[PDB]
């Protein structure tokens, strides 16, 4: 005997994969094969519109490129510009319809249904299509309806990963440009700044840390050095080494960058203000500002350290060639358990290929 | 025909895919269950880590309300993860009848089941009240419940995760903005503030709901070019000397630098308000005089707002200004300093500024 509430419950389940799923490409196939057993169709697409290319696009299977479609011509293309419903009831009878793809496959495409999708202020974003009703001769008034509601759906999922990338990537770009406020006073470049947070996010992720945290690692490090924006000049600017009074001064961006990121109440602003205190401890207990050792210094502290010691042996510093993988990994070896934390110079060196990769295309 | 529920779902989950507010995401579901489930009631129960209690939220949008997270029905599936499937409230003994007392309801069936984090963990409780047969909640009615639960479960996760980044982003924003802090007396709260009175400002004349949110976020980081002043200026104890002033101004070419490396809107707009927030409606201000529209309404927005924060704040035998006072000086620098289209928009609105600058001192 059949389930009554089969088909209701599989859609439950295809919309808590999709709201779980932060790829649009992955979004758009789980909606595609939602269609394709909610329809009882066998065959479903989306089409979306690229303001740049003027092109309607498509992605054709799992995993392959960008597919583009012409928006002035075919069915999608007519459903896009117009935002009237198609139902097709014979493709063969159709003229707007090409029989290319059917030629070389030995596939026969029957039946087509196509509705647009609308954005939240009532514009065409694009088009929902469904090939080839199973248990049916053609998809019916009732089939139209329903195409509607998954197609409203479709836009909402649609509108809500774009803008959710959208806040990701400005959250990240503020956080690298403000963090690079410095950069009339002090050398250190803006790719530094990210790189940082990359190869620390290689570390807390091969550290086996939740998928937040790791995260987290990525955006909070580069923030560590925001403490020099209240050093003297003096001090900062001093064209070579300090005395006693001035390193003293200096050894306080850990305190200020603290003092500038620890009112927070975010995760992210917590992590972020005990990496700017713990950058420059030492495993060993012999850094700075505290002289804290061993856990007595967050992983985030401890992480952090490791990357950006790397970054900088890795780069031209005036008197100073930037040093090559084998001597970078020498020094590694022999700064564990002393400099480093044992544990993450070895997740950090065997793991040394990605971080020279990162370097080497983010220069 | 059977297809009358899958259309249901697809339109609450359409609503609840736009929903940015975890409260409203949570009225969405319960909403979405009554009518899936045919029943009269639901509610969703979260678990509060720091207070060690179950809480919930009723329609119309009043304050959470606080269960105990041991006894009680949802204190019973939270505490053992299993499904409780009740036929007659008032022949249970964890049934707590006052609710019912005060609300004039009868409760009959009660459905509970556990809600799960992806990690596993017990997070809440899904319960379900008064199937409209009037009769039990079924097995195959618990089956459908348990799907219910595990979309809400995702929904609910999500719209934490966002409402995270949302509140991060925020707290970045303002911390670094006020990274200026050892060198500069501008407070953390003016910061926040002048976002504030630029987002109602914007929303008032009428900008898509994006923009109001960006102006938002993008004005507090006007005076971020501040950072590369020097110290013999930035910090002279004495009045600017013509040359040193002329090296103060370059604060908005400095913040520009800064912020313009973007891609994101955030970050494009921010650069044009630290770039064009000293220049002045009819062209006499600087770092270039631009005049009008050449000023970019975000600019426009910011330069009001900070004047507004700056005359309604309290310095040494300088009284802030009040209401009145305040409103005179705007309207004498209508087309002067300020765009007078804004400042008309802007004066319509000052005692929405005025109760910023009161709950936020
Ligand atoms: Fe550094
Ligand atoms: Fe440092
Ligand atoms: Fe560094
Ligand atoms: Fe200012
Ligand atoms: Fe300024
Ligand atoms: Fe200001």
């Amino acid at each position: 005997y059949q389930d009554p509430e089969r088909k209701l419950k599989i859609l439950l389940d295809y919309s808590s994969k999709i709201a779980n799923e932060k790829d649009l490409r992955n979004v758009l196939l789980f909606l595609t094969d939602l269609a394709k057993e909610i329809m009882e169709a066998d065959r479903a697409s989306i089409f979306l519109y690229d303001d740049q290319k003027k092109t309607l696009w498509t992605i054709v299977a799992h995993g392959v490129d960008r597919i583009e479609i012409d928006a002035d011509k075919g069915i999608a293309g007519y459903v896009f510009r117009t935002g009237e419903i198609l139902n097709i009831p014979d493709a063969y009878k159709d003229p707007r319809f090409d029989r290319d793809i059917d030629k070389r496959t030995g596939y026969r495409t029957r039946t087509i249904l196509a509705v647009p999708l609308f954005d939240r202020k009532q514009n065409i974003i694009g088009v929902f299509q469904v090939i080839n009703k199973l248990t049916n001769s053609v998809f019916t008034e009732e089939d139209i309806e329903l195409l509607r509601h998954i197609s409203l759906y479709a836009s909402s999922t649609i509108e809500n990963a774009i803008l959710y990338e959208k806040l990701k990537k400005a959250h990240e770009d503020v956080i690298y440009r403000l963090s690079h406020a410095t950069k009339f006073k002090d050398p250190e470049t803006q790719n530094h700044i990210i790189r940082v947070g990359l190869y620390a996010e290689i570390l807390a992720r091969e550290a086996g840390l939740d998928e937040e945290d790791v995260e987290l690692v990525k955006l909070a490090a580069p923030m560590h050095d925001i403490g020099k924006v209240g050093i003297p000049d003096r001090v900062l600017l001093k064209p070579g080494k300090l005395n006693d009074e001035e390193w003293e001064i200096m050894k306080k961006h850990t305190i200020y960058g603290y003092e500038i990121l620890k009112g927070g109440d975010s995760r992210l602003l917590q992590i972020a203000a005990d990496i700017a205190i713990e950058h420059h401890e030492r495993w060993d207990g012999t850094g700075y500002p505290f002289g804290k050792k061993g856990e007595e210094i967050s992983i985030y502290g401890r992480m952090t350290s490791i990357s950006d010691v790397f970054d900088a042996l890795t780069s031209d510093r005036p008197y100073k060639k930037a040093w090559d993988m084998d001597r970078t990994v020498r020094f590694f070896k022999e700064q564990k358990g002393k400099h480093f934390d044992p544990f993450l110079t070895d997740i950090f060196l065997k793991n040394i290929d990605q971080m020279f990769s990162i370097k080497r295309e983010l220069r």
